[PDB]
């Protein structure tokens, strides 16, 4: 009945990003049962923290990759598309196919960490390999580090949400979704210096108020011409729920995230800007690099506590 | 007069912390003069963040050390006290003295991080050399890593705030504030496996309320039997500012920060803390080290544009 509750929720204001791999093998009944308990004990402090705390908004979820899905459970059918987003690695750089994400949304940072906190103490470091751990914060206008406006044609309300975000009900694994994580990092030292014309020219859209571009007066290379892809008349919409993240004066950039009803929509966006559609690449990747990547499937909340 | 605007607010919920050198040499007046401008710039953009976010509560600080002072200046008396923390490096471990400190604090990360970028922005690496750069941010019930509540015995109130944060009015400098930064890292691992009477011990209030423990029965090693100092019957207090900083699966601690009416009330509690009065160490020094370590001078609003 019930997606994950980072899905159809809009404008967070930060972010809390934990990826990687689970230490407990396959034969492990015991170890996978205490798993499943931490996770139940997740889903249940969304809920307090819900309670709480309305104006922290909290959303939360749990992810799955497909290298996993047969170690956490012999119940749950695997989603038909999900598969490890290293069959990439020919074209598209950085890839880090890890076993599990944990995504927390909040509008404060410190109910986000709470959670976050919480949830990294019960499965501890005896179940769960960190490999990344990102504080994703919104910034003044919802810009990216571009200081474009990031969001504009993100799909908006549930009714929409659901649409492209959220496997169709009637269909297996219904309410889950796909999941696409990649962290990127960004060249502002070259970014800064480029007049106002190439930035625009590299987004497709204008940095003051991202009022789109003609398509005919924009490069066929820019990012919207890129991901704002069709088939057979339908648009390939996702729901992105990617946040700045990073240090001033060091690394910083964007870290990436999209969910989906179907993988298709966001891999073909991904050949799109790679360079495998057409050969050519997006514009946006002179100006920063993608340093990780992982494909998962977020099940719905049924499917989430049934594993 | 007024001071800046750091000392007197309590309960932020972000504080972003800059420390690093100038790299302007002090023959260089055209340099200077620039700097001063950036230095304008920032107190323009506090108001202007203060009108437009006014849910903000936006304070910001722009701080400066012995060494520096006369660079900057040659119209403001260097204040009495002001000398570098490495002067304590026989005793206490992660000196670093900085030239500057910029102090940014917020109830909002995206106007706290808006102001930190740009101000950075404006000096530019041409000017600065960033040393540290801080994310901090409060967490639920105002607690520390170590889970005791930070602020209780904190002055409250404009009053209060003032004649202990602030040099008193007549004096030299008068309204601006000593300060000092130190960035500690915890040992969560050695902490938390103590039972609650240790860990009540260690800081000298009880855990979950924050109650002080009396004085004759607690030890005088205790946190607060060290910082409770007094010297001819008068309190020796101070202004703190310390936010929770770092990853929950990484590097994390406390980013202290203090503003005092006199250096000396900081350095008595730092001799007590690191064993330079009796010979013994403060408890909470076996749970976690720091690894920074700066005293500035925050001049008053006016002296900041005299400068
Ligand atoms: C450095 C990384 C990236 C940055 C800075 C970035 C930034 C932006 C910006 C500024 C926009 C225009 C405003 C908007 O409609 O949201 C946008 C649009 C979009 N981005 Fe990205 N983006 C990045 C990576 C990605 C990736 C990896 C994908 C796909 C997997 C993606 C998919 C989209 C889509 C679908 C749109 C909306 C296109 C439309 O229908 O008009 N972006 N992005
Ligand atoms: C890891 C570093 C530190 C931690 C976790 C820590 C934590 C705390 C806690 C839990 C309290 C009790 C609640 C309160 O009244 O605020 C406290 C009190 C205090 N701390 Fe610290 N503190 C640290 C470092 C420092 C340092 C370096 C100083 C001095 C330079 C300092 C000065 C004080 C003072 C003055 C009090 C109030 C004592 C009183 O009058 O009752 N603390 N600290
Ligand atoms: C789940 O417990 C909490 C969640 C959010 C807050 C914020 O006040 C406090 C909580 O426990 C004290
Ligand atoms: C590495 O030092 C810096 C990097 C970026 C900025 C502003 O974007 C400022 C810096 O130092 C002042
Ligand atoms: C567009 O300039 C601003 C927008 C929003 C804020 C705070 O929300 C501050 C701004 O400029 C200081
Ligand atoms: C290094 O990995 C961890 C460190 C700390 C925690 C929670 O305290 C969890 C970790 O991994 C799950």
């Amino acid at each position: 009945s019930m997606a994950q509750s980072t899905v159809l929720p809009m404008h967070c204001l930060y972010g809390i990003f934990l990826e990687g791999n689970l230490k407990i093998q396959k034969n492990d009944q015991e170890g996978l049962k205490k798993f499943k308990d931490n996770i139940k004990k997740f889903t249940l402090e969304l809920d307090e923290i819900d309670k709480i705390s309305p104006q922290s908004r909290i959303g939360g979820a749990i992810c799955f990759s497909s290298d996993i899905w047969d170690t956490v459970t012999k119940k749950i059918s695997k989603p038909k598309e999900l598969k490890s987003v290293n069959t990439l690695s020919s074209y598209m750089p950085g890839t880090s196919q890890r076993d599990i994400l944990i995504h927390i949304i909040s509008d404060r940072m410190d109910t986000c960490f709470k959670l976050a906190q919480d949830t990294m103490r019960n499965f501890g470091e005896d179940q769960l390999d960190i490999k990344q751990e990102i504080h994703g914060f919104r910034r003044v206008e919802e810009r990216d580090l571009t200081d474009f406006i990031d969001g504009t044609e993100n799909p908006d309300g549930d009714e929409l949400r659901t649409q492209y975000g959220l496997v169709a009900a009637g269909q297996p694994n219904e309410f889950g979704s796909y999941v696409f994580t990649q962290r990127y990092v960004h060249n502002l030292k070259k970014w800064y210096p480029e007049p106002l014309s190439v930035q625009q020219d590299t987004v497709g859209r204008t940095k003051k108020d991202s009022i789109e571009i003609p398509r005919d007066k924009r490069p066929i290379t820019s990012h919207v011409s890129r991901t704002d892809l069709s088939e057979n008349g339908k648009d390939l919409k996702i729901v992105r729920q990617s946040l700045p993240y990073g240090q001033i004066t060091g690394e910083k950039g964007l870290m990436f995230i999209a969910y989906a009803c179907s993988l298709h929509n966001i891999e073909k966006q991904l050949q799109s800007m790679f360079g495998q559609l057409d050969g050519k690449h997006d514009l946006l990747l002179k100006y920063t690099t993608p340093v990780t990547g992982s494909f998962y499937f977020a099940p719905s909340k049924k499917e989430l506590l049934e594993l």
